């Protein structure tokens, strides 16, 4: 009938409105994610730098300690009983 | 006689100073790095939730797109030639 198709066309249209709301929100949520992600992207960058600086300190710290252990050792030999 | 012994002692103290400058510097960085781990961490929790949401919207979009399609069959058949 005339109301048959008219009702279906309106049902399809009332769906089409849901589809576009649903799809629309997802896109927003996708950019909200993009933000939180990219922001973390700089986070990882800063940490990669720090971890490199620490790796060096660990090298020199070990070296200084090796030097302290040789110093203290030599002091001992000179000071120890003989 | 302690001129050389006292010297090595003096040297040792300065190695301790150097050892003090490094460890505290390796600590400050270790702290900074941990702050970032927390920042990125919280964000990656938001993302996890965004995903769970986008996961449910997709199935909703899938449902509507199917609904729209099925309601196109009805109209496409209730408007065609028989």
């Amino acid at each position: 009938g005339s109301m048959t198709i008219s009702n279906m066309e309106a049902d399809m249209n009332r769906l089409l409105k849901q589809r576009e709301e649903l799809t629309k929100r997802r896109e927003k949520l996708s950019k909200r994610r993009e933000k939180i992600v990219k922001e973390n992207g700089e986070g990882d960058k800063n940490v990669a730098n720090i971890n490199e600086e620490m790796e060096s300190l660990t090298a020199n710290i070990d070296y200084i300690n090796d030097s302290i252990s040789d110093c203290q050792a030599n002091i001992m030999q000179m000071e120890e009983a003989k």
